[PDB]
């Protein structure tokens, strides 16, 4: 699991849990205070325990290698938005399905809305998890246009 | 010990040591560049050897929960400003009685002086230590009214 | 091997290899992405099996100060590769531990926008020990070019 945090926004890339696992993941995520789960890849478990202990889990999947389409950068970033000022100091939390994969993607966006440009997000992240992203992710991060909408 | 460092600025957010484990305690500080101590909380400890060692201990309680009063806020800034100036790249340590307790809040406060937003400041503090801050804590760093006169 | 990164810049110092110990060495930098080597210090390896797989090796050892010749190719070397190869790692190591191999870092930092003493910070926080006396009081009187652009 490896964390971002840049300005009012602090992030948790994790693994895909299993329905076994689940407890401990919960667990974890409590500690590192996260109060939502974005999903990007397949849905692998049921979310019924998780949104029980107050973690809303949000399904948006987006085609691998593909880029995230329009909506859901427009939602993410409203999630960035709103979260981090209603819940002072929380995280959020993304994933994949087998390994970081494209979980690391929305978490580069957010911070590119933060300021950076995309190289520099990429540097943050692999600061962090030194295989964060792949040839084809990078490209297409070389062609996004940031709405630069987010105030600080 | 979790350590935070943001302009010419460096923190040890550490536990109180004891007597007996003040050698090991030294030997620590003097590896992070530590010149001087600020306890916050209650004194535990004799602090001749520590002194001896070429580190100064500052002692500013600050009440249970309580906020730091303005005169604290101001030597602790004062500290910081000639601290980091006149002693390139030294650190300064900071710790309460119990686990980190109170310690992060002026930490805290050296940050928003350092042109962070209190929740950019909680969440750089937390990327380090999980459960950083509490309620209460978080509500009067919300309130707190930085100077803003420090210069980088 | 620390690793510091600041704008859309990130650099790797690392400890000098042994040609018993360059393939581990270079299967570490190839996932850290470095895609260039610079040694300030002895040259104790051979650098064929290295180059070969993609990392170019450059030798520019320089106690007493960089040449300005150094910093200037350093700086370009930068500017360069960060822009070339967005994401990319620069690696740097002295002979035996830290040593001078966090200097040239510093001044990359610097030219980031950092004074002397955030680098200094910056580069501590990952390595507690880095820079000593003599170091820092040259760090001091460097002055920048702040030509770079971010």
């Amino acid at each position: 699991p490896v964390e971002v945090t840049y300005k009012n926004m602090r992030f948790l890339i994790t693994h895909n849990p299993t329905n076994a696992t689940l407890n401990k993941f919960i667990e974890e995520l409590k500690k590192y205070g996260v109060t939502t789960i974005v999903r990007v890849c397949e849905a692998t478990y049921d979310t019924t325990l998780v949104e029980k202990e107050g973690i809303h889990v949000l399904d948006w999947p987006f085609d691998d290698g593909a880029p995230p389409s329009n909506q859901i950068v427009d939602d993410w970033l409203s999630l960035v938005k709103i979260k981090f000022r209603e819940e002072p100091g929380c995280c959020i939390a993304v994933h994949c399905v087998a390994g970081l994969g494209r979980a690391p993607v929305l978490v580069a966006l957010a911070l590119i809305e933060g300021g950076m440009k995309y190289e520099d997000a990429v540097q943050f992240i692999r600061q962090k998890r030194r295989g964060a992203f792949n040839s084809k992710q990078l490209l297409y991060l070389e062609k996004y246009r940031p709405k630069m909408r987010l105030r600080f």
